[PDB]
DNA sequence: CTAGCGACTAATTTTTCGGTTCACGGTCCCACAACTAACGAC
């Protein structure tokens, strides 16, 4: 069956449901920290998904090697030790865990790794 | 419930027309002004 839906987005205002000011402020500061960690994360993922392609290019300029993004346990020419999205998610979680939730990391990882493969041509 | 994963503008000059000056052999009709001949008063 075809897609019988069209994606849509709505803006819902939310207040923090706490009695006192200090708890609300603690939650709001935690969420601002979440913002900062998310942006630093996005930077880390994009750098870490740039570098390896240029390592591929380096090897190809060395001996025309056909190195490709795949787990070496599943590919002879693979260099990665796991799935690429897992590599970015790991290299961001190992540093930013315990401060902001990991679902933000997973969503950001998917959102950037999906687009970067399309941007490979450019 | 969370974490790993798939060149334009201003200044100066020059020129045609107008102004000024000199100044010897039909008709018919209705009014209006004369106007004058006769008539009456001193």
């Amino acid at each position: 069956m075809g897609k019988s839906t069209l994606k849509h987005t709505r803006k819902i205002q939310i207040l923090i449901d706490l009695p006192t000011k200090d708890e609300k402020k603690e939650v709001m500061d935690m969420m601002y920290q979440w913002r900062d960690r998310c942006f630093r994360a996005a930077n880390i993922i994009v750098t870490h998904l740039y570098v390896q392609e240029m390592i591929k290019d380096f090897f190809y300029l060395s001996e025309g090697i056909k190195y490709k993004l795949a787990d070496e346990k599943k590919d002879e020419k693979g260099i990665l030790q796991r799935s690429r999205m897992n590599t970015t998610y790991r290299v961001v979680s190992d540093r930013f865990k315990g401060e902001m939730p990991t679902n933000i990391l997973s969503t950001l990882n998917h959102g950037l790794i999906s687009s970067f493969n399309k941007n490979r041509v450019q």
